[PDB]
């Protein structure tokens, strides 16, 4: 089952492209008459395919409602499986699902969403697993209702004796879902993806509107390098503003995943019946 062979994994479009790797469209048909089930497989350097067996294993061991189905492997010269096979969520990424739909999305069908997204980190953490990528365009929809954690590419597993982990290379996502610790010293927890949580709050507050998007705002309010700016700024104590007819009570939450020292940060199963309090 969990053994897809290539020659019935069937091209149709390009998903993405993020973290050196693409997220390809395929059909998963071995009738060769466009019947079977649509797949997203996921394919790739030496320390890159180091990473990519590293997104295969952890995803495997991943089982949750609120977290990208895992549907196995297409292997090729090992012990080294050529490629990823996940689930096909045609919905896609939930930064354009908000933008698309944004009209008819309400605070109690955007705070379900943030519940969700809440329980799906909360199992993470619980593995371990710090996803150093909570952003919207990361998180799938699954239906109208119903949201899954995805693109694992820099995932890492946090060892026993260890609560988090220093990165040697810079960063190469987006600088502004990144923690003030992330930023000045390359170190990531279960409490910098708690930071990128908030940013993710302020993200489906915004319904993610380009103009007021996390890289917008920081732009307006910032020789200095940019990065360095932003670190700055944070330090001080800034921060983004409250969404346009955003909820205080859902800004104040944003402000706590925001706490500068990570210590201080609520946890994800601290912040889930806070945001099941206000309902849906
Ligand atoms: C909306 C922009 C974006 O990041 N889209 C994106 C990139 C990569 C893969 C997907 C994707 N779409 C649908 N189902 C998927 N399963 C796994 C990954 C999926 C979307």
């Amino acid at each position: 089952p969990t053994i897809f062979e290539e020659r019935h994994l069937k091209y149709i479009s390009q998903l993405g492209k993020g973290n050196f790797g693409s997220v390809e469209l395929c059909r998963y048909d071995p009738l060769g008459d466009n019947t079977g089930a649509l797949v997203a497989v996921k394919q790739l350097g030496p320390d890159q395919q180091r990473d990519f067996q590293r997104e295969i294993q952890i995803l495997k061991a991943l089982h949750s409602d609120f977290i990208v189905k895992y549907r196995g492997v297409s292997y090729g010269p090992g012990r080294q499986s050529l490629r990823l096979v996940m689930e096909y969520l045609p919905s896609g990424c939930l930064r354009d699902f908000l933008q698309r739909h944004r009209a008819r999305l309400d605070a109690s069908r955007l705070l379900l969403y943030s519940s969700q997204i809440c329980k799906g980190m909360e199992y993470l953490g619980s593995r371990r697993c710090v996803h150093r990528d909570l952003a919207a365009r990361n998180i799938l929809v699954e239906s109208e209702a119903h949201v899954k954690i995805a693109d694992f590419g820099l995932a890492k597993l946090l060892p026993l004796d260890k609560d988090y982990y220093v990165v040697r290379e810079p960063g190469q996502s987006p600088i502004f879902w990144y923690a003030p610790e992330s930023l000045s010293d390359n170190i990531f927890s279960r409490q910098s993806d708690v930071w990128s949580f908030g940013v993710v709050l302020y993200e489906l507050f915004t319904y993610c509107d380009k103009s007021c998007s996390p890289s917008a705002e920081f732009l307006r309010m910032m020789d200095v390098p940019a990065l360095s700016r932003l670190l700055e700024l944070l330090e001080e104590g800034q921060r983004l503003p409250a969404p346009p007819a955003c909820p205080a009570e859902v800004h104040e939450l944003m402000k706590l995943c925001w706490a500068p020292s990570p210590q201080d940060r609520p946890s994800f199963s601290a912040l889930g019946p806070q945001l099941d309090m206000l309902w849906s």
